[PDB]
This record gives structure tokens, sequence and C-alpha cells, in this order.
């Protein structure tokens, strides 16, 4: 039948405040969803597909952070706002540059799922930082880089195994 998901817009304070609002989805065409990008603040939750669902998807490094979450029950998409804190420390840390060298690589400390270290250039933008592996493997690398460029993708599991050679 229908699937109700939590429904909020960064457009709106809906996200940051309020009575959490309801939104029919066409399941099992839709899933709830929710996305996050905090570098800007940009946050959504609703009714979508994501590949691999039920599941999540992330990566931070010392100045962005993206997550996302996709699963099919009731509101699962609810409750409290995320952000990189929300997520305690895993034990991992990697290397993090934006889209940088040896010359610079801050080590940052790994967190929730992001547990593998990533490095990633884009034909040319690098970033290096934490992930988890369906972020690794999935196509989410290749959107939130700038325009349409060829992405290619290595992950090692492993602290500070993403270090610039
Ligand atoms: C985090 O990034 C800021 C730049 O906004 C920098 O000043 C700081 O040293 C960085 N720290 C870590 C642990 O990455």
């Amino acid at each position: 039948r229908y699937l109700e998901c939590a429904s909020c817009t960064s457009l709106d304070q809906s996200c940051e405040r309020g009575r959490e609002q309801s939104l029919q989805c066409r399941y099992p065409t839709e899933h709830c969803i929710e996305v996050v990008t905090l570098q800007d603040e940009d946050y959504t939750r609703g009714c979508g597909s994501l590949p691999g669902c039920p599941g999540t998807a992330g990566f931070h490094s010392n100045q962005t952070f993206h997550f996302l979450k996709c699963c099919n029950y009731t509101h699962c998409n609810g409750g409290p706002v995320l952000d990189l804190q929300s997520f305690p420390p895993n034990g991992f840390q990697c290397y993090s540059c934006e889209g940088c060298s040896s010359e610079e690589a801050s080590l940052i400390n790994c967190r929730g799922p992001m547990n593998q270290c990533l490095v990633a250039t884009g034909l040319s933008y690098t970033v290096r930082g934490c992930a988890t592996a369906s972020w690794c493997q999935g196509s989410h690398v290749a959107d939130s880089f700038p325009t349409h460029l060829n992405v290619s993708v290595s992950c090692c599991h492993g602290s500070g195994c993403n270090s610039p050679t």
C-alpha cells in the first residue's frame, strides 16, 4: 500500500524545528529518505528511491559532511536532525583534503559508519576523507563533484591508508 515518511526541507525551518510532518510515498516504488549535506547546510526528508535500500551512505572530510539514508518503515527517516556530531567516532582515522597533497593532508577521526579511507579524483579536483563502503561504490562521489567530470575512486580499510603518496 502506502508508506508514511517524515517530511521536511531546509528551504523552510521544517527540518530544524517544529512538529514532525508526514508524507505518503508509493511503496515499493518509493521509500523514506533523508539526505544531509553540511559544509551549504542542505537537509531534506521525504520520499525517494535509492539503490541499496534499506541502508545508509556517508562521507566526511574536515569541512564537508554528506549522509544519506533510505528505509521502509513508518517515519523511519524521522527523529532528531543529524549532523556529523550525531555519529560517535568509530576508531579509524583518515587523511582529509578538499577539491591537496602530502604537504598538508591532515588526519581526521572517522565517525559512524564512515570507516573506509577514501581518495577520489575528478577529471582536476581531489578529495580524501572517511566514507562508508556504499559511498565508495555507489554513484554518490560522482554527484557532489562540480559538474560532469570523470570520477575514479579508491577506498581502503585501515587507519591512514589513504595518505598522499
Ligand atoms: C579543520 O578545518 C579547519 C579549517 O576550517 C582548520 O582550521 C582546522 O585546523 C582543521 N582541523 C582538523 C582536525 O582537521
